[PDB]
């Protein structure tokens, strides 16, 4: 199979449970640790569940 996953560009981790994804920057998202931590703030993200 072939499956989808998502990794933190700020910690390089899974994400698991909600996901942080930029909506100005391409294929970017972080993990709720590092979203909570302050990365990547200067835009805005969309914060939906991670399968
Ligand atoms: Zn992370
Ligand atoms: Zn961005």
């Amino acid at each position: 199979k072939e499956e989808e996953d998502v990794i933190c560009d700020g910690c390089n981790g899974p994400v698991v449970g909600t996901r942080y994804k930029c909506s100005v920057c391409p294929d970017y998202d972080l993990c709720s640790v590092c979203e909570g931590k302050g990365l990547h703030r200067g835009h805005t993200k969309l914060a939906f569940p991670s399968p």
